[PDB]
């Protein structure tokens, strides 16, 4: 369709490797561009640990309360957060809430070490039946997005229909859905992704992701003016090692998508 071939436009255009899938829960459908294909995930990784920790919080109560100590060594690169609280320490719920909203990677770390490390986060993947979802290793390895390695990816559709259940499906308890509906609405760092490429009056909760290889990403739930809920992904990637971000490819990807819904 027109929407097809303005993706492949946009990829032309980026010169790298773009991945989109766009869920629309109004009637049910699906827009994707490489959307089985497999690309690094780098931060969005991030939204199925914290999954993880919610469901285990359904059985176990007060578990998002419970205090977690953090050591100096236990802060890597870009731990805006988490670097303030080596005496306090950190509750699951305020880790899960650092990560999502700052990206804080040490954040994300002890979420790992809690859970039982990273291929317990695959498990909890596996447990909503989303077979793609691979998580590999701890920040911030996780981000070499090196092309023809398979760790800590997935595709598109995969993460689209695995974001939906986790919010407006029923992967999750409805506590702790609406919980990660409320840590998503209040990220930080994604104005210029996939916000910046839709309605000004749209309300987003969305989780950035950026890595090696010019790795650009953002996925997020989307609450169009009267309209159903959407679910978007959109990943891209590039050639060069050190290529620069590029959120411009995000946003267009997301207006490409959503143009006609808004004009309806």
């Amino acid at each position: 369709n027109t929407i097809e071939e303005q993706l492949n436009t946009l990829e032309k255009y980026s010169q790298g490797r773009l991945g989109v899938a766009l869920i629309n829960t109004e009637d049910n459908s699906q827009i994707t561009y490489r959307g089985e294909e497999r690309f690094a995930m780098a931060s969005t990784s991030k939204v199925m640990a914290v999954a993880a920790v919610l469901k285990a919080s359904e059985k176990q109560a007060g578990l998002l309360d419970k205090n977690i100590t953090i050591k100096k060594s236990d802060l890597v690169a870009y731990s805006p957060i988490t670097e303030k609280h080596l005496t306090t320490g950190m509750t699951l719920a305020e880790l899960s809430a650092a990560t999502l909203q700052y990206s804080d990677n040490t954040a994300m770390n002890k979420i790992l070490d809690y859970l039982g490390g990273p291929a317990k986060v695959t498990q909890f993947a596996r447990s909503i039946n989303d077979v793609t979802y691979r998580l590999d290793r701890k920040e911030p390895e996780l981000n070499t997005a090196i092309h023809g390695d398979p760790r800590d990816t997935t595709s598109p559709i995969a993460m689209a229909k695995s974001l939906q259940a986790l919010t407006l499906g029923d992967a999750l308890g409805q506590s702790q859905r609406q919980q990660l509906v409320t840590w998503l609405k209040g990220n930080t760092t994604g104005d210029n992704s996939i916000k910046a490429g839709l309605p000004k009056h749209w309300v987003v909760g969305d989780k950035t992701g950026s890595g090696d290889y010019g790795t650009t990403n953002d996925i997020a739930v989307i609450w169009p003016e009267n309209h159903a809920p959407l679910i978007l992904v959109v990943y891209f990637t590039q050639q060069e090692q050190n290529a620069k971000y590029r959120k411009d490819i995000i946003a267009k990807a997301a207006e490409i998508v959503t143009k006609e819904i808004s004009n309806s």
